[PDB]
């Protein structure tokens, strides 16, 4: 695992399967981007899947909002966030960065670079980026 | 033990609670629109429907299970589906204690429902629901925390 900031931690397929990781880092929700794949073993720690592959025509965008508004109320409650997918490099990399820049008013510029300094693999595919990006002016649209 | 029928019921609008049968019917899920489903349990399977988010709440229907914990990061991922335009699936094995807990949790959080009027919408959708009276338990104490 890997801390990207005060409360929300990325990591790739085993990371919830490291439970007493989890209770030492305070995880209570993690976010598994994935279609097929284990949830934590972790007792007392909630999961919800977004179901996507790490493919660029597959609709991320879609669950931004609702997975994040799920991440940011866990971290409200005084808990932690762990997002992971297989390779810890795409789909978690793109739902930390989607919910920086919706909770702690981050461009994706400087969102991504928090992501990238925590995972230096980080690396959305490029469809994700765009859908990234389209969430950007989503949020600008709004404000 | 073969859960009580029907598969899933209405208990608001963009609210639906069910049973084990309720992940199972992907056709009525997608009928009605269901965006989210949420598990509330260890070991029961997610919705067999694809492309359907889930989130699961790990309790058993046990009184000392602390599901108050789960209520707030739960209410806001179904109030977030609701706003979005979709709706959610509470569901749990017999669809009468956990669901019904949550159900009743997330009237109260964001449809500003007292406790007494939260459940009772619930147990008219679903005349056999019954949370266990610890996690009754911790409904009253939610609540009280709501008011202040």
């Amino acid at each position: 695992l890997v801390r990207v900031a005060p409360s929300l931690f990325l990591g790739s397929a085993r990371a919830a399967g490291a439970e007493e990781q989890l209770a030492r880092a305070g995880v209570t929700l993690c976010v598994n981007v994935s279609r097929q794949q284990p949830g934590p073993q972790a007792p007392g720690v909630a999961e919800l899947r977004v179901p996507v592959f790490d493919d660029p025509a597959e609709d991320l965008l879609a669950h931004l909002e609702p997975t994040c508004a799920a991440m940011e109320a866990a971290v409200r409650a005084g808990g932690a966030c762990l997002v992971y997918s297989k390779n810890g490099r795409s789909r978690s990399a793109a739902v930390c960065t989607a919910y920086l820049m919706r909770h702690r008013g981050l461009s994706l510029a400087k969102a991504f670079q928090m992501v990238k300094s925590a995972r230096p693999v980080a690396e959305p595919n490029p469809g994700f980026w765009s859908q990234l990006q389209k969430y950007e002016e989503a949020l600008q649209a709004q404000s």
